[PDB]
């Protein structure tokens, strides 16, 4: 079925939970043996969210190459994404090592450091120009260059220096700051505006490594971001945009990381975002 009228048909019939459970039943199950090794316990935020072995990002290190991060490679859309958990106190150096080694231009953050009165990820970037951060375990230096605070999101320019080689690179930090502590946004308008700002920066384009996108677990809000982006790109590429099947795209993405889209409300919000976004594109 088309999307907008399939949407109204699920609303009128109140069957979002059943649709979402079907997706959960059909989703891929691949091994995640490296994630579960005892030496990696303090590298995982949640015991039930792990990268598959076949798609995990490897650190360029011989001691321990493990990070909780997955490469989502979308062949028809010609887009790739790295989805990862919010960094932990003992993985902030690994996080920036990955950004460096994968040649990423942009980092997309969809959570606040504290939500619901608890810490959802480490404070992993510097908050003042004159107070830079050094990660001694991976030999990187990170400096805040500029910050632009808007009503729904903040964009930061960062300098990452590989201290072994003295090479430097400019990284863009796109921070969506207004996702509610509970539920999903009422309108997709600010989320779509944010997506378009990330696109306009070059951070999603083939002349760079894959964008790094995270929330707390790296599957819920993060899944919504890449699902909406890929569906909109396919609607532009194809002769028949009504042939784009959001459930099929989501199942394709779940071949590369488990659990993408965590609730039926996040599934409905993803439909809403793609529907509204397709009208603005034209
Ligand atoms: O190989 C790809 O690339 C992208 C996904 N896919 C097939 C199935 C679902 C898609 O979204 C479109 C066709």
């Amino acid at each position: 079925m088309e999307m907008e009228k399939e949407f109204e048909q699920i609303d009128k019939s109140g069957s979002w939970a059943a649709i979402y459970q079907d997706i959960r039943h059909e989703a891929s199950d691949f091994p995640s043996r490296v994630a579960k090794l005892p030496k990696n316990k303090n590298r995982n935020r949640y015991r039930d969210v792990s990268p598959f072995d076949h798609s995990r990002i490897k650190l360029h290190q011989e001691d321990n190459d493990y990070i909780n991060a997955s490469l989502i490679k979308m062949e028809e859309a010609q887009r790739s994404y790295i989805l990862t958990q919010g960094p932990l106190p003992n993985t902030v150096g690994h996080f920036w090592e990955m950004v460096w080694e994968q040649k990423s231009r942009g980092v997309v953050m969809l959570n606040r450091v504290m939500e619901k009165g608890s810490l959802k990820c480490a404070q992993y970037w510097p908050q003042k120009e004159e107070k830079e951060m050094i990660f001694e375990d991976t030999n990187l230096k990170l400096t805040l260059i500029s910050e632009d605070i808007k009503s729904y999101y903040t964009v930061r320019q960062l300098e990452l220096e590989n201290l072994t080689t003295q090479e430097t690179r400019e990284i863009l930090h796109f921070h969506y700051t207004t996702w509610p502590d509970f539920g999903v946004p009422e309108s997709p308008a600010s989320f779509l505006n944010f997506l378009f700002k990330v696109r306009e920066s070059g951070s999603l384009s083939p002349e760079h490594g894959p964008v790094v996108v995270h929330c707390s677990a790296g599957i819920g809000r993060s899944g919504t971001f890449c699902l909406a982006d890929t569906c909109l790109l396919l609607m532009d590429k194809r002769k028949d945009p009504s042939s784009v099947d959001i459930k099929k795209v989501l199942l394709e993405m779940r071949k590369f990381r488990m659990g993408l889209i965590q609730t039926a409300d996040q599934l409905r919000f993803s439909y809403l975002a793609v529907i509204e976004g397709a009208k603005f594109i034209m």
